[PDB]
């Protein structure tokens, strides 16, 4: 009779990609067919496994005939229409999985009405309205998916009266705004709370402390006020906790540091307020992220005892004193972002000691001193922002030339000393930020050869001599910034070669020559600025065929005619300082 029924089953679905091909009625057993599984000494079907098959059409319901079906998985399919209250026909079903398909309409109340279901999936589906009363009264459930649908009801209490429960996850719902029922605190086998992204209103229930086998509670993207519970300190076995992105105050309880398991704590995105706790800091924790909040005080040292510790984000908070000085020294530090605070001192000598550290964010502090010797050895390093700080000195020759590094920013500095050959070695660099520092000297050959380069800006420095010939190799070029140095010599034909190019700016620099003919050669070039220079001769007849929003080549020795284009009252202030252009323009001089 499986036989049978599975050929209904088949007739009743459309298979464009003849996944039941094998199905064949002259069998004497469906055993060997696609997606089929059978056990004991009768070859009854226990297991239907049709996961991914590109089956469309409505739920067979057919298959609930089968006596023994334990396992039903349908997941990532084009199944449609709404799932019959004719599901309770499948009594024998432990795992049902509806997972990734087009289902719609009410939740069937008789889903309930299957004892021997534990794992019942229904994420990334259309299900829409309340969930139903029946769910409260499961007998052996154990996992509840309703992820991803489009159900609009209140989280119901009922939910709590399922003692089995080890795993509640209603995370994407557009819920109507609900609590979050202190009933929950009641689960005591629950093991995952997913409530992310559920319009959750309201406080944490301190009632969710008594579930000491919770391994995740998540309750982020969502609108809960009030403090993090003191009571939290009761889950002994939990080892994320995810409060982000809420509107929650007060401070983070010392007792979270009770929870010798917890792992990766992110409360970011509230107003939390006060200290980090030390007992908190002294758990070995993997992940510490507290941005964004108005968390205040020092980072205590205790953070650099863990050994696991591979990620801290406390960017956005009023947090003092220095970092501690044994950070990344006995843990595999990958990202690190400390931005937007008030931390001051020398960077920690060994950040990078498991060479593992791949983003040093440290952006708006007030960090002092050399750039740590050791970072220039750190070839993990992607991404790093130094930028408005109080660090000196010169940058170590290692760290211009990093193989991974796509973003050097060290804006607002008071870093002297001149870019390194070393920054040929620089393969993946894309943007370069230098500006507003004391570096000195010239721009080394070794830059053109970042063909990758995509911003070159290197404003506000002591700056000198002839721009490289190699900076025409530089291709890919979109912004190049070198007003306020003592940049001096000519620009070449070469510039031609700066096709993606739409900023240019040498403006208060030493420069000399004619501006070449190739400007106009820049089809995407919008920003030119070459004012406080002594460019000389007429001004290229091919700048009238650029569009650009900003153009000064004021305080120059240029003479001549101007473009029509050009030639306009609106342009006065691009022309002015020039006495060869005096009288191109009515009132220019
Ligand atoms: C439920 O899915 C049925 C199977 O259709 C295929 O899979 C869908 C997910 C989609 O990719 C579709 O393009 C596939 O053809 C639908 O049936 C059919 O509808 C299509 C037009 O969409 C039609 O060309 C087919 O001949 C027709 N086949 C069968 C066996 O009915 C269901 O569609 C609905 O009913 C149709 C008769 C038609 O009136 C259509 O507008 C309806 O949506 C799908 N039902 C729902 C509720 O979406
Ligand atoms: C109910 O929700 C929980 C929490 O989202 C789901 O649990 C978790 O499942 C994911 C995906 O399987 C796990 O992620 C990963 O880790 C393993 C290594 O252990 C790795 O191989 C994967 O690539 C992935 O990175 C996650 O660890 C796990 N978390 C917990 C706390 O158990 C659970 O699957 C959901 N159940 C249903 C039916 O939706
Ligand atoms: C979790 O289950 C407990 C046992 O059923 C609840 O406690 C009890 O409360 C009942 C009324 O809600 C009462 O009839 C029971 O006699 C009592 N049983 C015991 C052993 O205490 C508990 O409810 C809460 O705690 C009690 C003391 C009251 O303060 C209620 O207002 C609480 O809701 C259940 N917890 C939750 C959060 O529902
Ligand atoms: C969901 O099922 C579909 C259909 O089996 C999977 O789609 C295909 O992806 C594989 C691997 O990239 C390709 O070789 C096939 O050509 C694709 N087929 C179709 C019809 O799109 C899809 O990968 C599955 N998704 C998941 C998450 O498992
Ligand atoms: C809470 O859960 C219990 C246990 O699943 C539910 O209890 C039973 O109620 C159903 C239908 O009313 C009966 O068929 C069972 O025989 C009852 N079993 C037991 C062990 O009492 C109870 O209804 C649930 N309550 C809520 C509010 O959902
Ligand atoms: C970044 O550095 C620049 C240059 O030092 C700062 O800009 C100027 O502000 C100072 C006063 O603090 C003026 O005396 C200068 O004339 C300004 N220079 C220029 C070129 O505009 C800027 O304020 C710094 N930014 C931050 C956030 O610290
Ligand atoms: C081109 O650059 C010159 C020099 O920086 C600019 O000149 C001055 O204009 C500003 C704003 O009106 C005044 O505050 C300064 O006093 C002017 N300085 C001098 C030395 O004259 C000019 O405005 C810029 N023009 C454009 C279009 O960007
Ligand atoms: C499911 O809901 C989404 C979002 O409202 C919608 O874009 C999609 O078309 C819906 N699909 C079905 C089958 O109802
Ligand atoms: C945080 O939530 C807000 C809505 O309150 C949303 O707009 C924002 O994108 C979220 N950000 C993150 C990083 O989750
Ligand atoms: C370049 O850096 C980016 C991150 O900015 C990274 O994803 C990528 O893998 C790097 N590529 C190389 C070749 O280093």
């Amino acid at each position: 009779q499986d036989g049978f029924i599975l050929q209904q089953v088949k007739l009743s679905l459309d298979d464009p990609d003849s996944y039941l091909s094998s199905w064949n009625s002259n069998d004497a057993s469906p055993c060997r067919w696609s997606g089929v599984s059978c056990a004991g000494d009768f070859s009854s079907v226990t297991s239907v496994d049709l996961s991914s098959a590109n089956l469309a059409g409505p739920f067979p319901s057919v298959i609930c005939r089968l006596s023994n079906l334990a396992h039903l998985s349908l997941y990532n399919n084009s199944i449609n229409s709404t799932l019959p209250l004719n599901i309770a026909a499948c009594k024998s079903l432990q795992t049902l999985d509806l997972s990734q398909n087009l289902l719609t309409g009410e939740l069937p109340q008789t889903l309930a009405d299957i004892p021997t279901l534990v794992h019942l999936d229904l994420t990334g589906n259309n299900f829409s309205g309340d969930i139903p009363a029946s769910f409260g009264k499961f007998e052996n459930l154990e996992v509840l998916s309703l992820v991803y649908n489009l159900l609009d009801g209140t989280i119901p209490p009922f939910l709590g009266n399922i003692s089995t429960l080890k795993m509640l996850n209603l995370s994407y719902n557009p819920f109507s705004p609900s609590r979050i029922p202190p009933e929950f605190g009641n689960l005591t086998n629950l093991e995952v709370m997913w409530l992310t992204e559920c319009h959750l209103v309201g406080q944490i229930p301190d009632s969710l402390g008594q579930l000491s086998k919770l391994v995740d509670l998540d309750l982020a993207l969502n609108d809960l006020v009030g403090h993090i519970p003191p009571s939290l300190g009761g889950l002994t076995n939990v080892v994320q906790i995810e409060l982000y992105n809420n509107s929650l105050t007060g401070e983070i309880p010392p007792e979270l540091g009770n929870l010798k398991s917890l792992r990766l704590l992110d409360a970011s995105m509230n107003q939390l307020t006060g200290k980090i706790p030390d007992e908190l800091c002294r758990v070995p924790l993997e992940s510490l992220n507290l941005y964004e909040n108005n968390l205040e005080g020092e980072l205590p040292a205790s953070i650099a005892l863990s050994p696991n510790l591979y990620e801290i984000r406390i960017f956005g908070n009023r947090l003092t004193g220095g970092l501690p000085k044994d950070l990344g020294l006995n843990s595999p530090l990958r990202w690190l972002d400390v931005s937007e605070n008030e931390f001051s001192g020398d960077l920690p000598a060994d950040l990078c000691a498991k060479g593992e550290l791949e983003e040093l964010l440290i952006i708006h502090n007030s960090f002092s001193g050399v750039i740590p010797e050791s970072l220039a050895d750190c070839r993990s390093l992607t991404r790093i922002r130094l930028a408005y700080n109080r660090f000196s000195g010169s940058v170590p020759t290692g760290f211009w030339g990093l193989p991974h590094v796509n973003l050097l920013e060290l804006v607002n500095n008071s870093f002297s000393g001149e870019i390194s050959k070393s920054i040929g070695g620089a393969s993946n660099l894309s943007l370069l930020i230098l500006s507003n520092n004391e570096f000195t000297g010239s721009l080394p050959e070794e830059i053109g050869s970042l063909d990758n380069l995509n911003q070159l800006s290197a404003s506000g420095n002591k700056f000198s001599g002839s721009l490289p010939d190699s900076l025409m190799s530089l291709g890919e070029l979109g912004t190049l910034d070198l007003h306020g140095n003592q940049f001096s010599g000519e620009l070449t034909s070469g510039i031609k070669s700066w096709k993606k190019l739409n900023e240019l700016n040498l403006a208060d620099n030493e420069f000399t020559g004619k501006i070449p003919d190739e400007i106009g050669s820049l089809s995407v070039l919008n920003y030119l600025d070459l004012s406080g220079n002594m460019f000389s001769g007429k001004i290229p007849v091919s700048l009238q065929s650029l569009k650009l929003n900003q153009l000064n080549l004021s305080y120059n020795r240029l003479s001549g005619d101007l473009p029509p284009s050009l030639a306009k009252d609106m342009y006065k202030n691009s022309f002015i300082g020039n006495p060869g252009l005096c009288g191109d323009i009515k009132g220019l001089c």
